[PDB]
């Protein structure tokens, strides 16, 4: 009630490195809110256009096994891997679609506890290892939230230990707006799940850690109203009353290999858009 519509234009496609060096890899990482449901809502269309070398996907709700046909529709990302809960039934779930198959792919954070809901795919390549993942939500309520943090602490131990060995780029749904900056409504969401004090540390507890760079934030450190995610209810697109909630996260290392991290405001399909990562590796 109290907001009106912020305007936000995401910049154009800056395709090159601050070394000239063109973009080699391009990445789409999308919240489809159910595949098929997206499917129905034209969320192929933006993946044709967008012409991405590796597509992840969160909250497919489907296993390997129940997969819809209409993923055979992009050809040039032959190469498909699927997590989904461990009970197997239709909700949370990733996926990760490739130009190239990847040198190994695994699943799950390597502990019990957190893999049971089929959350993370993780795919090593030849110069970097690429990690997708739907993080939980702390629930209505907060009922979830104490689960939360044990699964930040989990994931930031296991992020650590992969950035060890290779480069890291983390992607997904990591279900926070870290800082004010990342949300429409600071103010009536610090008790809300997404916006948590708790949440909020936990991310930047990650970011030091490991250590992150959130790069949208990192070349765009003081540009508002960029959000990723926009609840169906209530005219909120229209608005633009939302949260940024949708990073790509990498090493340091990789700094100088990044040429954009781009929202895809307009595109449709979900209740979150896609964003989209150009790096020069
Ligand atoms: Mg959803």
């Amino acid at each position: 009630a109290s907001e009106g519509p912020a305007l936000y234009e995401d910049p154009p496609d800056q395709k090159t490195s601050p070394s000239g060096k063109p973009a080699t890899l391009k990445i789409c990482s999308w919240n489809v809110d159910g595949l098929r449901a997206w499917i129905k809502k034209k969320g192929l269309d933006w993946v044709k256009e967008e012409a991405p070398d590796i597509l992840c996907l969160q909250e497919t709700k489907c296993s390997e096994n129940k997969l819809p046909a209409e993923l055979q529709e992009l050809p040039g990302l032959s190469h498909q891997y699927w997590s989904a809960p461990s009970d197997k039934e239709g909700y949370s779930g990733v996926g990760l679609l490739s130009r190239q198959a990847p040198l190994k792919v695994s699943y799950g954070i390597g502990d019990e506890e957190h893999d049971q809901e089929g959350r993370v795919i993780v795919a090593e390549f030849d110069s970097f290892v690429l990690v997708t993942a739907y993080v939980p939500n702390a629930g209505r309520g907060l009922v979830r939230l104490e689960y939360r943090q044990r699964w930040d602490e989990a994931f930031r131990k296991f992020l650590k230990g992969l950035a060890s060995r290779k480069p890291l780029v983390l992607c997904g749904d990591l279900n926070v707006a870290h800082e004010e900056i990342d949300l429409r409504n600071p103010k009536g969401n610090k008790k809300n799940a997404g916006f948590t004090p708790q949440e909020r540390q936990g991310f930047g507890e990650l970011l030091q850690a490991v250590p992150l760079a959130d790069s949208f934030r990192h070349l765009y450190p003081n540009t508002p109203y960029a959000y990723t995610f926009w609840t169906y209810m209530m005219n909120a697109r229209s608005k633009n009353v939302g949260w940024r909630l949708d990073y790509f996260l990498l090493s340091h290392s990789l700094l100088p290999a990044l040429c954009d991290s781009k929202i895809r405001s307009k595109a449709l399909g979900s209740d979150h858009c896609p964003i989209t990562l150009y790096l020069a590796l």
